[PDB]
């Protein structure tokens, strides 16, 4: 509260690690769903399903530009393109597979990383 704060969490590093997160996972082989937006033109269902469409290309130029406050706001961003990938597709195919895949990948970097 006012004038009582606590310790004070060391956070210099945490763009620059993000950033080798998202490295990581812009190389996995199983990525390629993921790498550039879902083309709303092209797909149907997407743009009225999807509310709060994201990819990996979109969290690059955000990261880059100054858009995300903190670690946790980030995180957020690559759950959402998981959780998206599991609201369209169904586990059993190839692209579900893959969103299985990358949120375990994501999920092991976030943890030993930070926690």
């Amino acid at each position: 509260s006012m004038s009582v704060k606590k310790p004070k969490r060391d956070d210099s590093k945490d763009l620059a690690l993000c950033s080798m997160i998202l490295t990581e996972m812009e190389t996995h082989e199983d990525a390629w769903p993921f790498l550039l937006p879902v083309n709303l033109k092209l797909v149907p269902g997407y743009k009225k399903v999807i509310k709060k469409p994201m990819d990996f290309s979109t969290i690059r130029e955000k990261l880059s530009s100054g858009q995300y406050p903190n670690l946790e706001t980030f995180a957020l961003d690559v759950r959402l393109v998981f959780d998206n990938c599991e609201t369209f597709n169904e586990d059993d195919s190839d692209i579900g597979r893959a969103g299985h895949n990358m949120r375990k990948y994501f999920e092991k970097k976030w943890t030993d990383t930070f926690k």
